[PDB]
C-alpha cells in the first residue's frame, strides 16, 4: 500500500554509481522490494523506464553478487562496458572463461554476473558457493526479449529449490495475465510483488504512410536542404526488414552524401562501441538497423525513427519505436508501408513448417496490418495491446491531440473536438 523513501545513504549510492538524482516510482517498488523486503518480483517495464536500474542498484548498494540471466550475449556485453564505465565491476561468465576469471567471482570482485539460461543449468553448485561465500542480493530473469525461444527456460525452475532464499526479478514486456501466470509457475515465485509502469511514451508522434515507389522519394519529406547539402532534420533510426534493403537504403543516402552507419545482428564489440560513439558524436546523422538493441542505437536524442516496411509484430514495432526521444523532447515515428512488404507476406509463411507459430505469424501479421490500416488513435491501438486490455481513448493527455498520432491529427484538421475537462 504504502512504499517508504529511499534513505539518505540509498540515495547517495544511486547519485555515485548511477548518476541518478532519484528513483523513479515503479523502479523504486521493484528496488525496495528486492533491496529491504526479500521478495519476488514481476516487473512489467515498458523500454525507456530503466528497467536494468532494478536489478543492478540493489547489489551495488549493498556490496554483493547480483546474477543476471538473459539469452542475448552481445547485450550482456553492452551492459558489463556500461557498468566499467560508471565504476561497477561487473563480468559475463561462462564455460569459455578461463577457470581464473571464476576465482574472483567466488572472492566476490563482481557486483553483478551475467549469464546465458543455459550456462546458469549446468553449474548450480557454483551458484550456491556464491550464496554462501558472497551472498546474492537477487536474481535476475530478463526474458523480455525473447524471441522464438524451450527447454532453457524450463530448467530455471530449480532457482528457487537451491537458492530459497534469494529474491528473483522477473522483468516482461506485456501486461498479460497468461504470460505473468506461465513466469509464474516456471520460476517457483512465492507471492511475487506485480507491479507495471504502464507503456506510453507522450513524446513520439506516430504516423502511418504507404511507399511512393521509390526509396529517395519515400525519405525525400524527413529530409531537409542546407544550401550546400541534404540532411535529416535530427538524429535518425532508419529499421529495416533484412540487411538486403539495408543495403540498398544506404546506397540511396549515399547519393545525397549522407553520414550513415548499419546496424545488425552479428558485430563485433568493436564495430558495436564504434558505432555507438558515432551515433552519440552526432558523426553520422543515421542509424540504418536491422535490430532493435545494443550500443550502437542507444542515444539520448534521436528524433526521428522510419520504418522502412512494415514490422514484423507489435512486440517488435514498440521496442524499435522506444528508442527516439529518450530524452523527453518531441520525436516522430513513421512506417512506410507497402502491402507487398515481407512482414505482410502471408505465401511466404507456407513454406516454414512449425503450425500454431505460422498461425501466430498469422494473427500477428493480421495485427499488424489491422494497424497500418487503421484510420483511428493509433497509440490506441498499442497501448491496449501492451496493457492486454481495452485502453479508453483520450484518457491520457496525449491521446486525441495533434501531438499524438496521424489520425488524431488529420481529424482535427478535419474539424475535429479539441476536448476539454
Ligand atoms: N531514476 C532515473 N532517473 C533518471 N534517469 C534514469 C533513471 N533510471 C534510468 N534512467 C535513464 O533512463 C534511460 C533508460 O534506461 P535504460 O538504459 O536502463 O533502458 P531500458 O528500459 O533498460 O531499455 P532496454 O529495453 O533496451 O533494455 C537511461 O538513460 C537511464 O540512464
Ligand atoms: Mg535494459
Ligand atoms: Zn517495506
Ligand atoms: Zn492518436
Amino acid at each position: 500500500f504504502l512504499w517508504p523513501a529511499p534513505n539518505e545513504e540509498q540515495v547517495t549510492c544511486l547519485k555515485m554509481y548511477f548518476g541518478h538524482s532519484s528513483f523513479k516510482p515503479v523502479q523504486w517498488k521493484v528496488i525496495h522490494s528486492v533491496l529491504e523486503e526479500r521478495r519476488d518480483n514481476v516487473a512489467v517495464m515498458a523500454t525507456g523506464y530503466g528497467k536494468s536500474l532494478c536489478f543492478q542498484y540493489p547489489p551495488v548498494y549493498v556490496g554483493k553478487i547480483g546474477l543476471v540471466i538473459s539469452p542475448l550475449i552481445s547485450l550482456m556485453e553492452d551492459q558489463v562496458l556500461q557498468l566499467k564505465m560508471s565504476n561497477i565491476p561487473a563480468c559475463f561468465l561462462g564455460s569459455a572463461q578461463s577457470e581464473n576469471v571464476l576465482t574472483d567471482i567466488k572472492l566476490g570482485k563482481y557486483r553483478i554476473v551475467y549469464v546465458t539460461p543455459e550456462y546458469c543449468s549446468g553449474n548450480m553448485g557454483l551458484l550456491q558457493q556464491l550464496e554462501a561465500d558472497i551472498g546474492i542480493t537477487l536474481i535476475a530473469v530478463d526474458e523480455a526479449h525473447c524471441i522464438s525461444e524451450r527447454d532453457s527456460f524450463r530448467k530455471l525452475g530449480s532457482l528457487k529449490t537451491a537458492l530459497p532464499m534469494v529474491p528473483i526479478v522477473a522483468l516482461t514486456a506485456t501486461a498479460s495475465s497468461s504470460i505473468r501466470e506461465d513466469i509464474v509457475r516456471c520460476l517457483n515465485l512465492r507471492n511475487p510483488q506485480i507491479t507495471c509502469t504502464g507503456f506510453d511514451r507522450p513524446n513520439l508522434y506516430l504516423e502511418v504512410r504507404r511507399k511512393t515507389g521509390n526509396i529517395l522519394q519515400d525519405l525525400q519529406p524527413f529530409l531537409v536542404k542546407t544550401s550546400s547539402h541534404w540532411e535529416f532534420e535530427g538524429p535518425t533510426i532508419i529499421y529495416c526488414p533484412s540487411r538486403k534493403m539495408t543495403q540498398q537504403v544506404t546506397g540511396e543516402l549515399r547519393k545525397l552524401n549522407l553520414s550513415c552507419g548499419t546496424y545488425h545482428a552479428g558485430m563485433s564489440f568493436s564495430t558495436r562501441k564504434d558505432i555507438h560513439h558515432r551515433f552519440v558524436r552526432d558523426e553520422i546523422q543515421c542509424v540504418i538497423a536491422t535490430i532493435a538493441f545494443g550500443m550502437g542505437i542507444n542515444k539520448a536524442d534521436i528524433r526521428q525513427v522510419i520504418h522502412y516496411g512494415a514490422p514484423k509484430d507489435m512486440e517488435s514495432y514498440y521496442q524499435e519505436i522506444g528508442r527516439a526521444g529518450r530524452d523527453g523532447l518531441q520525436s516522430s515515428c513513421h512506417v512506410l508501408w507497402a502491402p507487398a512488404d515481407i512482414n505482410l507476406n502471408r505465401h511466404l509463411l507456407t513454406e516454414i513448417r512449425n503450425e500454431k507459430f505460422r498461425l501466430y505469424k498469422l494473427k500477428m501479421m493480421a495485427k499488424m496490418e489491422k494497424y497500418l490500416h487503421s484510420s483511428r488513435c493509433r497509440r490506441q491501438i498499442i497501448l491496449s495491446h501492451f496493457e492486454d486490455k481495452q485502453v479508453q481513448k483520450a484518457s491520457l493527455g496525449i491521446m486525441g491531440t495533434e501531438k499524438c498520432c496521424d489520425n488524431c491529427r488529420s481529424r482535427l484538421d478535419h474539424g475535429g473536438r479539441l476536448e476539454v475537462l
